[PDB]
DNA sequence: CGGCGGTACTG
DNA sequence: CAGTAC
DNA sequence: GCCG
């Protein structure tokens, strides 16, 4: 775009965060896109008319965005609590939200320190605390290319036919990732099947998973593995990796969804809600509604989805927000 | 005013 | 079931 | 927080 209002989200952004840690996070969600409507915008905002016109903001928004207009800050700024850094801190750690986070703080810790020497934790946890710093780092588009790569050459080793692809900010084009999300099926409808026994035991074998966070490996019909991955040679740091093995007819849904983004994702299924039908990793369904479940469309590429919800087809670059338009 | 995506693990 | 995650 |  070129955000026309960036004094404007910068702040908002702030306030949002905030009610985010602190688990408020319906108000969280309006924020978000109000936030997404302001970078979208032809102009800076000049009115509170003109404000109010913008879908996503209302009253209490244009407030905001009036006052950061004219006066240059937002006083809601100065009355932000001051547990909002420390429960950030804590949230930050894969595996604790915002409810393991204030029991944290209801407890007295204010730092990692106070965590690993005295807070009880999770499994996840005290791997998610463990890698701390690794975790919140994005890495270059370069190293999730190396890790799908190793993924993808793993999985091919057992059958050449399968299908490997790197989706989530990926293959929407970034060029850093915080994880790397790998989709895994194969066109002939059936071998996808037992491939996580193999994939992770192949995967350990040479030391590229380091831990796992959610695998349910007593499940042969396992659908996901979120988990640890290094690249091998010096330094390297952990990366957050995530696979789902999916059959070749959910494919097109599966891909849509492990594209995102999340806000794109969630706009898409509340929109086919509003159609009578029902959206998921698994599929597009119809005649829904205790509810019935409805049938499933076929949908053999992404464009049938669209297509079906009565959008043009989004390109992946182009996924961060539905309600972002414009070539 | 109530609804705000739909689903998969963990414990 | 609640919590967290994708 | 905003929307229907
Ligand atoms: N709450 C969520 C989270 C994710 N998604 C979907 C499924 S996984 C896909 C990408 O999500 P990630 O959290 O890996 O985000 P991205 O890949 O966009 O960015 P980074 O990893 O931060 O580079 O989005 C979802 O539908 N709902
Ligand atoms: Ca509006
Ligand atoms: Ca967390
Ligand atoms: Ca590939
Ligand atoms: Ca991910
Ligand atoms: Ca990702
Ligand atoms: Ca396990
Ligand atoms: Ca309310």
């Amino acid at each position: 775009a070129t955000n026309h209002n960036l004094h404007i989200t910068e702040k908002l952004e702030v306030l949002a965060k905030a009610y985010s840690v602190q688990g408020d996070k319906w108000r969280a969600l309006g924020y978000a896109k109000a936030i997404n409507a302001l970078k979208s915008f032809h102009k800076p905002v000049t009115s509170y008319q003109e404000a109010c016109s913008i879908p996503g903001i209302g009253k209490r928004m244009a407030e905001k965005i009036i006052e950061i207009l004219e006066s240059g800050h937002l006083r809601k700024l100065d009355h932000i609590s001051e547990s909002v850094p420390v429960l950030e801190l804590f949230s930050n750690i894969w595996g604790a939200g915002t409810k393991t986070a204030q029991m944290w703080y209801q407890q007295g810790f204010r730092s990692l320190e106070d965590i690993r020497s005295q807070a009880s934790l999770t499994t996840q946890q005290a791997i998610g605390l463990k890698h701390y710093s690794d975790f919140l780092e994005r890495m270059p588009r370069e190293e999730a290319t190396e890790i799908e790569q190793t993924v993808q050459k793993a999985a091919q080793a057992f059958n050449s036919g399968l299908l490997c692809v790197a989706c989530g900010s990926y293959r929407r084009g970034k060029a850093t990732c915080g994880d790397v999300d790998v989709l895994i099926t194969h066109p002939d409808g059936r071998s996808h099947r037992g491939i996580f026994s193999r994939l992770l035991d192949s995967l350990r074998q040479e030391g590229f998973l380091t831990d796992d966070l959610v695998s349910q490996e007593e499940n042969g019909q396992q659908q996901k593995y979120l988990g640890v991955c290094r690249l091998p040679g010096p330094g390297r740091r952990h990366r957050r990796l995530d696979i789902i093995v999916v059959p070749y007819s959910e494919f097109a849904c599966a891909l849509l969804y492990f594209t995102g983004s999340a806000h794109f994702n969630r706009s898409m299924r509340a929109l086919a809600k509003t159609k009578g039908m029902s959206l998921s990793e698994h599929a597009l369904s119809t005649a829904v509604v205790k509810v019935g479940p409805g049938r499933v469309l076929p949908t053999p590429t992404e464009k049938d989805v669209f297509r079906l919800l009565g959008l043009p087809y989004r390109e992946p670059a182009e996924r961060d927000w539905l309600e972002h338009h414009h070539h």
